């Protein structure tokens, strides 16, 4: 069967489990755990940016 | 990010990799390799029957 699922912008890992780190500001931009605490600042892709409120979401 | 992935109706993984054997007949329902390797028709949710040609679809 098709399933929605949340794959990471940052490293593209499918399905985020457990809980998602989710932009509010861009359309569709989420990490995983590791991305979240790991990728430096000036990495994140394109449009998100450092300064946009992220919200820890239960899968 | 949001993505559409395939999930097994066998055993419920996601994203099924490698390749789905994917039925011609239901609306939308596939196997990982596994599953269609080893479960019985009994074990498979109605309306799918083992009389349904499956195909094996790349991911
Ligand atoms: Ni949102
Ligand atoms: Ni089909
Ligand atoms: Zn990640
Ligand atoms: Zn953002
Ligand atoms: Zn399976
Ligand atoms: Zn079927």
């Amino acid at each position: 069967r098709s399933s929605v699922q949340y794959c990471c912008d940052g490293c593209s890992t499918v399905p985020i489990l457990r809980r998602r780190w989710h932009c509010t500001v861009c359309p569709d931009f989420d990490l995983c755990e590791a991305c979240y605490e790991v990728l430096d600042a000036d990495r994140l892709p394109p449009p998100h940016t450092r300064d946009h409120p992220m919200t820890a979401i239960p899968i």
